[PDB]
């Protein structure tokens, strides 16, 4: 049965809860974003009504074949009504139309649901400035100490440099970039506007990116892979054996593979800054592990949550274990404590 943290009290909302069939009281189901774990269990035999951005509109219909008479897309920064509550959808800061969701009960109560998202100093000048927030729900993904990241933005300034480098040094190399879902794609279309350009992609990845209302996708993007010398594969594909295959089926226009793989975090976060990051190699392929994370840092995570002095906070990632909650729990007293609500 559906958990508490993805219920809001007084109303008959679910948020991100579509894996355990029909929930009783429900009468809307919102949802957050367009990955697999948020969405699992919608296909085209739901028939209940989800709320949801445009971008995720777009993607429930033509992805997952939801019938259009159950997708109520609204619009970002507006005041809306939703069976007779107001709601308002903010900008999550994570992959193509992602959302937080502030809910203003009838009792006077305000609730943020934060979705998936990477806190960021715009969001306190937002709705979210003007009224008092009660209750939190907190996506906790990197909620301890070790995880530091760099800004997105030193992280593509080194792809786009390092890939330009590259090419002018030979012009028959491939630049390719692993994928699997949404989000990230900033660093394919940032590496190959420097280098002239389009994105090469299978037609299930070209479907999905034509779904995002990217100004001039059209000019950006092909399924023409000959055509591009940016190529997007598949993230299992991004090894040694996997590149060299890949290299074969291109047809001799190139003989050698520059490619990046987008991760979180991994262990050497700990020591390495951006600027020494070095690749892999064997033979005429290099890979590059760049940090490009869509979630919040632990430094960004809590600057937002003591700006917001939220009375409570219900954690949404990483609550499986008595372990987890309890850790969590731990630096949520710290910040009250710090801050002094
Ligand atoms: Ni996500």
């Amino acid at each position: 049965t559906c958990p508490f943290y993805k219920k809001i009290p007084g109303t008959g909302f679910t948020v991100d809860a579509f894996q355990y069939g029909v929930v009783e009281g429900c009468t809307a189901y919102f949802l957050t974003h367009f990955h697999s774990d948020h969405y699992a269990g919608l296909s085209k035999h739901f028939t209940f009504p989800v709320y949801c951005s445009e971008i995720t509109g777009n993607l429930l219909k033509n992805k997952l074949h939801v019938q259009e008479q159950y997708i109520h897309p609204l619009p970002l920064d507006t005041e809306c009504i939703v069976n007779g509550v107001k709601v308002v959808l903010l900008d999550a800061n994570h992959c193509p139309g992602a959302v937080m969701i502030l809910f203003y009960l009838p009792n006077g109560t305000v609730i943020l649901h934060t979705g998936d998202f990477r806190a960021d100093p715009s969001m306190e000048r937002s709705l979210l400035a003007d009224q008092k927030v009660h209750m939190l729900y907190l996506d906790t993904t990197y909620c301890s100490p070790e995880y530091t990241f760099p800004s997105q933005q030193e992280v593509i300034r080194f792809a786009i440099n390092t890939a330009f480098e590259a090419v002018t040094l030979n012009p028959h190399a491939l630049v390719v970039c692993g994928t699997y879902s949404i989000g990230k794609e900033k660093v394919f279309l940032a590496i190959a506007d420097v280098l002239g350009s389009k994105v090469g992609m299978s037609q299930e990845k070209y479907k999905t990116l034509q779904c995002l209302n990217i100004p001039e996708i059209n000019s950006l993007i092909t399924t023409d892979m000959c055509s591009s010398l940016v190529h997007l594969l598949p993230m299992m594909q991004i090894n040694f054996k996997g590149l060299q295959s890949h290299l074969k089926k291109c047809g001799g226009k190139y003989n050698q593979i520059l490619a990046f793989r987008p991760t979180g975090w991994t262990h050497s976060n700990k020591f390495t800054r951006i600027a020494d990051v070095i690749p892999q190699t064997k033979g005429n392929i290099s890979i590059y592990g760049i940090p490009y994370s869509e979630h919040s840092s632990y430094l960004e995570m809590k600057r937002f949550v003591q700006w917001l002095k939220p009375q409570k906070i219900i954690p949404t990632v990483n609550v499986g274990t008595w372990k987890s909650r309890s850790t969590m729990e731990k630096y949520f007293r710290e910040w009250k404590l710090e801050a002094g609500y």
